[PDB]
């Protein structure tokens, strides 16, 4: 009766706050994924000229790791 | 009586599936924060050396960019 109303609405309202969050990890995980793609491809540039010994793309490189 | 319970079952499973997500968005921000600055860093690192005009450098910034 009443206690299963009271619980029900509780459970909708858990449900909803769910939904909200599970939308929050999608759109942070893209973020995170996004950020760390730029740092796997500034890596591999650095990688690439290891031979330039630019002191600068060390201090890159420091960032990085 | 039985349909409170079973609402509270149901509340209680959606409230420890809210508490997971909740861990889960706290552990994504730090990710993709710890990301973010890097590459504000490293966008730094490259400003600083625009009058090195190095090639590399640019590909770099495109990348930040
Ligand atoms: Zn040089």
């Amino acid at each position: 009766d009443a206690l299963a109303e009271e619980w029900k609405r509780r459970y909708e309202k858990e449900k909803e706050k769910n939904a909200r969050l599970k939308g929050k990890v999608e759109d942070l995980e893209k973020e995170r994924d996004f950020y760390f793609g730029k740092l796997r491809n500034i890596e591999l540039i650095c990688q690439e000229n290891e031979g330039e010994n630019d002191p600068v793309l060390q201090r890159i490189v420091d960032i990085l790791y």
